[PDB]
């Protein structure tokens, strides 16, 4: 290619031909380049020739329009680059907004940029962004690898490696203790292929910048995937052991007791050993991991061999903590066993590192132990400190005592008995799992436990019109518990006495509305709480009973049903009796009827205050302090919590300030001090280390001064009674589970009882699939709360709650695996009442125009009247997208693959035309019509021809293009199904985004802010702040209030339980 | 923002001067964003309105 114009003097700013000499057919163009991607808007295009380099100014009249299109491409590319410089870690949806809202100069012939443009210019843009990374050189992550960029590279059929042009770190505010943990770990565990070959990077020979981007992306992508099932982890200390040679072993003193066996307090084994000392045992090599145990007891069996009982300890390395643990720290476990005194090697020193009298105010050699580790649930807890009675002062093993309680709690025992018939022994009450079951109480059971009274082909598609429909093809939630009232408990007999194993129950069946002939229509407006009575009867084993619940007659009530139903858990009600056969509803029979401390709370990374809100609902807290850097969130939080001091400064600074004696910040707000904060919650972001592969120099650096580290410092300084760290599920797998392991380690060094668990929001009454990692911690003194049992039955695929750490399976105390008391909350329940709006709705306050339809709706709107509906506002999508939405059908499951290949007038002059199918798809074949299905030369196996690339099509060119390798982009331009749920927590809904189905089920628009808020379980009264996307962001970052309440109510039990223990010990004092 | 554009060499703190002072009077070498806090001897002339 040759060129011509007026060459000017390098300094000459003038773009007129004035002080210039004219050239023609200027030597073939070697290279062309660019520069200006950093400082100001100095994006200079430059040509390179074997003679010289030229910096282009302005183009000729005739060349203006050709250079015109070149210029747009470039400007967009600048925007993307500068944006990513400032916002790595940005998500697809963030660009699209960045681009869309960037106002281009009049210098550019275009009015504004759209998603369509970006897609049209994807190849150029991406290629440009790749170039910038070679060009300026950091150790920092290449821009082309940010999520937005990988999302684009995948969506747009971008091939990588096409080359071109060129031209103090965060310090976390730690505590002494915390710092050392992450410092020592760096000071310890730290150490140290197959490209694509085909790419233009790979075809180029310490010089090396031959890093394959196709590889680089796979890697980056792979690094965001985890491993979700493996057996329960084998118990420790069941290996062989080595026995030492007998010289002089003999009792010392007089027998402590006698039981066929006789116990002593002291033994000689060359030196002395006493009941309560600790010994070490050596196993059959295998690995050489020295075995320590506490000598529980000592005795001589009837056979005259000398025995001791060994309550094993657990090495820190062997707890979840693994490598991170103090090599000298040991943990108590429910592992003990009888041995011959012959197996002991040496007596060992084991010191109990108990907490101080003012452990709370304490923020900033030999074997020791601190906590009782439960292998299976991964709970570190405060040692039982039950004391030895004189009847077992000699035999005293905590492991044996726990296991005992645990065996008799599990045990099905009978409390009161009545008459007997045949071999059946009728009773009035019994127990299981720590629960008492008396006659006339009600009961939960699996769906299989009993039964009710039951009830009793497509035609061809116009493919010229719906060409992509062929792509449409290449388990659901359980039923909640059955509920019955107990009538007879007749048991069985094991000869002399009752058969505790064969306890049986005769029950009156209840129907739920949708067990009725109503079925799916019972379920809509109905209270999820409500049942119907039935004289239908059943018999099932006690074994199958899942729990007790409270079914009560509506009219037999001294309060409002609402009042009753909100009063506590597992409370149901009936008003009418169903009848299987007459299928009518009559009144029921006559035989069917008859303070809490709020913790003072600092919510770090508070957002608009969802987590705080669910904890407010539970009654267990009062958030007096919040820290949120992003003003709009802060603003919103304030609006919802007037009593809270809401700091908007960086938490690192606010901490340094308290650690310096400051009573107040700049604005003169009240800084919290030691003792103020009873509970500390928060969701620290995991910015530059949230990936699964091993730690690096790079990755650790980030995490070491992360907000996780800062948050843990808050916990160390303030030493709260309780603690909670919320985060995305995959928190527990980041960096080969080290982020979790170090977090736990740091909590243990501090001396906290702590644990972790994964929780599916949808299981607590929200129409959404979203799992969160939850890290609980409770101070010594309090009790470590449990994770809450699912209240809602939910799709098992969603509920993968387990967590593998160092190929060992760690599960939470949650027992409801699958079923639960209440039905699933649907998108319908979530938003079916809200008045119709249209694309681009902006009126914030509007009348409801109608009553609440679903239970759920009734609950988020309040048991009263409220006129205004706030934030039912949705994004003003481009006329193109708006058209697409309009053309997405309403049948459940419809998405872009249902679009018609049609011309459409796009409001204004613009006309979205048909997709041209000009290539063979060799994998996908022809249409029913014999038509081609390929959109790009890559469908044929060739490299992509560009300009074979279409834009502003109603069926987006780029979806067929990359379809086969991305699963047909199933769910893109997809409508939420009334019966379904939110694919995730939505922060900025984009139809070709990564946040799931976001179209409304019926309306040719995307979901509103309020609709999202409803997906999150926010009261309609709850307020948000700032422009629409700020609000969208707010809702979607939040922890859903119903999840927070659930967890909140588990803390309720620890408090109540821990308050009634100081009161049963104030009497004994 | 504007000042920066005109003086690239300048460290432009946007925090409250009262806080930036308390920070130097406490030994801090840098602020939150990790910018370079000035210490005794750095500053030859001090202007302002
Ligand atoms: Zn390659
Ligand atoms: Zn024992
Ligand atoms: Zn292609």
């Amino acid at each position: 290619l040759y060129f011509s114009g007026c060459a000017k003097a390098i300094h000459d700013e003038n773009p007129s031909m004035e002080g210039g000499i004219n050239g023609k057919n200027l030597g073939p163009i070697n290279q062309w380049w660019l520069s200006g991607f950093d400082g100001g808007e100095k994006v200079l295009i430059g040509f390179s020739t074997a003679f010289a380099e030229y910096i282009l100014m302005e183009p000729s009249k005739e060349y203006e329009p050709i250079f015109g299109l070149m210029q747009e491409k470039i400007y967009i590319s600048k925007i993307v680059v500068e944006f990513l410089q400032n916002n790595p870690d940005a998500v697809y949806e963030d660009l699209i907004n960045k681009i869309e809202t960037t106002v281009p100069p009049s210098t550019i012939n275009v009015n504004r940029f759209t998603e369509d443009s970006l897609l049209r210019h994807a190849q150029f843009v991406v290629s440009q962004v790749e170039s910038y990374d070679e060009a300026k050189d950091d150790d920092e992550t290449p821009i082309f690898l940010s999520p937005c960029m990988r999302a684009l590279i995948h969506l747009a059929g971008v091939s990588l490696g096409q080359r071109r042009a060129t031209r103090a770190p965060t310090k976390a505010t730690t505590t002494k203790l915390v710092y050392q943990i992450f410092d020592t770990f760096f000071s310890e565990q730290i150490e140290k292929r197959r490209r694509c070959g085909v790419c233009e990077v790979c075809q180029q020979p310490a010089c090396l910048k031959r890093r394959c981007p196709n590889l680089a992306v796979k890697e980056a992508d792979d690094d965001e995937e985890a491993d979700d099932e493996m057996p329960s982890p084998k118990k420790l200390h069941q290996g062989k052991k080595k026995k030492q040679n007998k010289d002089r072993i003999s009792w010392l003193g007089q027998p402590m007791k006698i039981e066929r066996t006789y116990y002593q307090k002291v033994s000689i084994d060359e030196e002395m050993l006493e009941v309560g000392d600790c010994v070490s045992v050596i196993p059959d090599d295998s690995s050489k991991p020295l075995y320590l145990a506490r000598v529980t007891a000592l005795w001589e069996d009837k056979n005259g061999q000398m025995m001791f009982h060994a309550h094993w300890f657990c090495a820190g390395t062997d707890t979840v903590l693994g490598a991170t643990s103090d090599p000298l720290e040991l943990f108590l476990v429910g592992e003990c066993e009888n041995m011959q005194l012959s197996y002991i090697h040496s007596k060992v020193k084991v010191i109990y590192k108990a907490p101080s009298e003012n452990w709370a105010m304490e923020g900033g050699k030999t074997y020791f132990f601190q906590l009782w580790y439960n292998q299976e649930y991964a709970r570190f807890e405060s040692p039982p400190k039950t004391q030895p009675t004189e009847d077992n002062k000699h035999k005293f093993c905590l492991s044996c005592i726990r296991l005992a309680e645990l065996r008799q709690k599990e045990m099905p025992k009978v409390l009161e008995q009545i008459e007997e018939v045949d071999g059946r022994v009728y009773c009035s009450s019994i127990t299981k799992n720590g629960v008492v079951y008396r006659l006339g109480d009600s009961v939960y059971l699996p769906p299989e436990a009993f039964t009710f009274n039951i009830k009793v082909k497509k035609d061809p598609v116009n493919e010229t019109l719906y060409p992509e429909h062929y792509r449409k093809y290449s388990l659901d939630a359980p039923e909640p518990y059955r509920i019955g009232r107990i009538k007879e408990i007749h048991c069985g007999k094991k000869k002399g006495k009752v058969n505790e194993a064969d306890i049986k129950l005769r029950l009156y069946k209840f129907y739920r509305p949708e067990n009725t002939h109503r079925s799916y229509n019972g379920s809509y407006h109905t209270d999820i709480n409500m049942l119907y009575w039935s004289d239908e009867e059943a018999v099932v084993n006690f074994s199958d009973v899942q729990g007790r619940c409270t079914v009560e007659y509506g009219e037999d009530l001294l309060e409002s049903i609402q009042d009753y139903s909100q009063g506590g858990p597992d409370r149901f009600y009936f008003l009418e009796a169903y009848n299987s056969k007459t299928k009518n509803f009559e009144d029921p029979p006559n035989h069917a009827r008859s303070k809490l401390p709020k913790l003072r709370t600092l919510d770090v990374f508070s957002g608009c205050g969802g987590l705080s809100e669910g904890f407010h609902q539970a009654g267990i807290s009062e958030t007096l302090w919040a820290i949120e850097m992003w003003d709009p969130a802060a603003q919103a939080f304030r609006l919802n919590n007037p009593g809270t001091t809401v700091f908007t400064e960086d938490c690192n600074v606010l901490l340094k300030l308290v650690m310096a004696g400051e009573v107040t910040n700049s604005l003169g707000q009240r800084l919290p001090q030691k003792g103020d904060v009873e509970m500390l919650c928060g969701g620290p972001p995991c910015q530059g280390f949230s990936g699964m592969n091993r730690f690096n120099s790079r990755t650790y650096s980030k995490f070491k001064n992360s907000l996780v580290v800062s948050f843990l410092s808050y916990c160390d300084y303030y030493r709260p009674r309780f603690f909670l760290l919320e985060n995305v599920r995959n928190f527990v797998s980041y960096r080969r589970s080290m982020v979790l392991k170090l977090t736990l380690r740091c909590l243990v060094r501090m001396g906290y009882q702590c644990t972790f668990g994964v929780l599916q929001a949808g299981q607590y009454g929200v129409a959404q699939t979203r799992r969160r990692a939850i890290i609980l911690a409770a101070a010594p003194g309090e009790k470590l709360p449990l994770f809450p049992e699912p209240l809602h039955v939910f799709a098992p695929r969603a509920c993968q709650l387990s967590v593998v750490v160092d190929d060992k399976k760690f599960v939470s105390n949650i027992t409801r695996l699958s079923s639960g008391p209440f039905r699933t909350i649907t998108v319908r329940d979530t938003m079916s009442d809200l008045p119709e709006i249209q694309n681009g709705a902006s009126n914030s306050e509007i009348p409801y125009n109608g009553e609440p339809l679903s239970w759920f709706q009734r609950q988020l709107r309040g048991s009263h009247y409220q006129p205004i509906l706030r934030d039912h506002i949705c994004k003003d999508m481009s006329p193109l997208v708006a058209a697409r939405m309009r053309h997405i059908p309403l049948f459940p499951g419809s998405d872009w693959r249902d679009l018609p290949n049609i011309q459409v007038r796009l409001g204004d002059g613009v006309i979205a035309h048909k997709l041209q199918y000009t290539f063979h798809d060799v994998k996908n074949g022809y249409s029913s019509t014999g038509a081609l299905r390929g959109v790009c030369s890559c469908a044929e196996g060739k490299a992509c021809d560009p300009e074979s690339r279409q834009f502003s099509t109603l069926i987006p060119w780029c979806l067929p293009h990359a379809g086969n390798r991305h699963n047909h982009w199933a769910g893109l331009y997809g409508r939420l199904e009334w019966d379904g749920f939110f694919s995730t927590t939505v922060t900025n809904p984009e139809p070709m985004g990564k946040q799931g189905r976001v179209l409304h089920p019926e309306q040719h628009r995307v979901v509103s802010v309020r609709e999202c808020a409803r997906s999150q379980g926010f009261p309609d009264s709850y307020r948000f702040f700032g422009n629409i996307l700020d609000r969208h962001r707010q809702v979607g970052n939040a922890v859903p209030p119903p999840l927070a309440k659930a967890i909140g109510l588990e803390i309720k039990l620890c408090l109540l339980s821990s308050a009634r223990e100081s009161a049963s010990a104030a009497v004994k004092a």
